[PDB]
């Protein structure tokens, strides 16, 4: 089993609520140039990485209903930049790494979107992928489009309707060989152009679409949500989910919980990846690897982690002494919550989070610790890859690539180059660049019986 | 001397305007959903010195009698395209001065989404993006297609101003110029400079912050098309380039002076908003391989494509009668206003000329020296500030004008020899840095 390899990216300086941006080493406050995705996208490419992911986010910090000062100061979550504009900027530099970015069925258009998309995989020639996102923080994202906030409980509902449309723009409008550009012949057969029609509780279209056939059909979907919806949602339409980290123990459960709800879907239980974020500091020595991830943590300003827990959770800290048993806060408390913090103290909560956020502990040692982890993670979990996660760039992704990878590929874990063209290819491991027959948009092809 | 600027008119499809010559052996752009033709058409312009390339856009198909027929396919009239916010990242990174121009439509983008697409193209772009802000489409086919009703046609504009407005605030008001410090000694960004937005107009609404900091221009350049006295209020408000089509001087110079007046109306300098006329030419060393350089393309496009893209842009089918027919005499309501020029012209002519050009204007067909003549009269003739190029058969055509036409211009002194300032406002408007002038309606947005 050769395992895939990504790297997780963001347009903008700081990520998950963390902000090591001052750590003399980083250079993602250059984000808003294209010379700092020429370099991370070169990298990755050098050294036959799968794909690099473009997160993405429309909302920004809430903190008691206000954003406050802090989050200009260190730079908590504004500014970014549009995740479709770096993917297709990339184009130009690179020929194989695959381009995957977040997009939103809340707030896309999904008519504008398709034809988007599908205009990436034909440049890219079939190197794209989609994060299917449909939450996010949604609050703020929806006064700044003008819209009302769609309840929780419907916006998987939303996102399914979504999907029929994407599906029927991508594989049911335009067969897959109904261009033939022959001046002496034909432009396009036109018995193989196909009008759509879509009529659903959020979306509707009539009529023709604007991109032909893309050369993987339809994006490589990547889906990340962790509710029971969200994992019904990614059983059904993801190729490649993308877990968060855990212990091995809890990994492999969610694993097996995923291959089988796959499996309930009419999918075989191989054909649906699965990748871990991973998150490394590695040093020549172990003393050195623990020290190397103890200056990251100093170097962020201490007022940051208890502004940007109270951003993601909800819950605001500041009052508090560190010792505060967190039995003892004022408001009462979810069950959940209860149970997350019994025994802890607000010190412990706000330590943990200073470092690391939303993000997963990194594994700190010598190379060949770091490659050991990662094969006990692949072998305990039943795991198909890795989303590389970094806490400081570009140093975390070339200090992965230079001394973990290389024993990777001598143990026969890892990939030593690119042997397919197309994402879809090189992650489902297949000669196949289009959707599987099990899959669900395949079921939308008009040359495979599908209506319209 | 006015020093005349020249940008290309390009689109992400094969064939354009209602006319189809994608079968002539030296048309390229059947490729079009390659990266490489788009490397080599940029590679061409930025090598000349060209302000700009131009992506127009559309969003529909064509409609006949309520019908797509097959002929669409046969020959590509309408589709397939890409997107051409996508064709334009994806030639950042082979260019470095030349402007990218896109074509989006205020009656179907999301003005928070946009705004944030367009300055992220700015920002990597450093400062070389446009907008030919479209405030027009096909009320049935494109709005089917996002399942939106039409936003009737009287109120386009109103629209428009309501979307100009909030992107307006989004670009130049949410992010002062120098909000980001990035000092990792100091601060990230400076509080006091980030602002939150509010906006409540009859069509847009956004509360809270944006996105992206201050981009290199602030806002894209902004270019119009758009012939009504309210779209020409329109662009005398908020555009900084305005399209005119083909037009003999004596109207063309009337749409000058009527443009320059809508400007002055807004508090702008006359002068501070420019005018491009497009621009058509066929070249050869003589007049007589011209014309039959010309001829040429005519014939590589199949005869019955014009019957039935002249119905799809206008209505009027007239696919059942003979060629001798004229239009003043047979058949159908025509508007009292619009068919007059259809007296002394039968089918077949209006089908000759529609076969010729589509909305396109009329080529100049010539020696070099004859295209040269006819640009430098057009200019001085109309008060013109540049050139649109549209070209019959690419990359022949955009190749044609750099070698042969190019050079006689700028020996005369019409032209500059090259770029004279990397982003694209500075280029086109002459302005000391690359952001809004400010006596642009947008400048007035900006914080403080």
């Amino acid at each position: 089993k050769q395992l895939r390899f990504g790297l997780f990216e963001n347009a903008q300086t700081n990520d998950s609520g963390t902000a090591t941006w001052r750590h003399p080493d980083n250079q993602r406050h250059l984000f808003d140039t294209l010379d700092y995705w020429r370099n991370i996208a070169q990298i990755c490419e050098d050294a036959g990485l799968d794909f690099v992911f473009l997160a993405d986010a429309w909302g920004w910090a809430d903190v008691n209903g206000e954003r406050p000062d802090i989050c200009d100061v260190e730079g908590l979550d504004l500014p970014r930049l549009d995740p479709a504009i770096v993917a297709a900027a990339l184009i130009a530099s690179t020929t194989k790494l695959g381009l995957v970015m977040t997009g939103s069925t809340l707030l896309e258009q999904p008519y504008s979107f398709a034809r988007r998309m599908a205009s990436l995989d034909h440049l890219s020639k079939g190197r794209i992928g989609w994060n299917v996102v449909t939450t996010g923080t949604a609050e703020t994202a929806s006064a700044a489009f003008g819209v009302p906030m769609v309840a929780h409980d419907d916006r998987y509902d939303m996102a399914d309707d979504f999907m029929e449309l994407v599906y029927k723009l991508w594989e049911g409008a335009w067969e897959p060989d109904a261009l033939e550009r022959d001046k002496q012949g034909r432009y396009a057969d036109p018995a193989k152009v196909h009008r759509i029609d879509h009529e659903g509780p959020y979306f509707r279209s009539n009529g023709y679409g604007n991109t032909s056939y893309s050369p993987q059909g339809t994006p490589v979907l990547f889906q990340a949500g962790s509710s029971e919806r969200g994992r019904q949602f990614g059983g059904r339409h993801g190729e490649c989910i993308f877990l968060g980290g855990a212990p091995i123990p809890k990994l492999a459960e969610q694993v097996r919980a995923i291959r089988a709800e796959a499996v309930a879907e009419g999918r075989a239980a191989d054909s649906i990846k699965l990748m871990a974020a991973f998150s490394c500091v590695i040093a020549p020595t172990h003393e050195e690897a623990v020290q190397k991830y103890q200056e990251v943590l100093d170097s962020q300003t201490p007022e940051v982690a208890v502004a940007s827990y109270a951003w993601f959770t909800g819950l605001d800290l500041s009052s508090y002494d560190p010792s505060t048993p967190m039995s003892e806060l004022h408001t009462e408390l979810s069950q959940t919550q209860v149970a997350r913090f019994a025994g802890l103290t607000v010190g412990d909560v706000l330590a943990d989070w200073h470092a690391h956020g939303v993000r997963t502990k990194p594994v700190v040692g010598t190379p060949e610790e770091v490659a050991d982890a990662i094969v006990e993670l692949a072998e305990g979990a039943d795991l198909d890859g890795f989303l590389l996660t970094p806490v400081i760039q570009p140093g975390s992704t070339i200090d992965f690539i230079e001394h973990v990878l290389p024993i990777l590929r001598e143990r026969g874990v890892a990939a030593s180059g690119y042997d397919a063209p197309t994402l879809r290819e090189r992650l489902l491991g297949t000669e196949t660049p289009v959707l599987r027959e099990d899959h669900p948009g395949a079921g939308y092809r008009a040359q495979s019986g599908a209506l319209v």
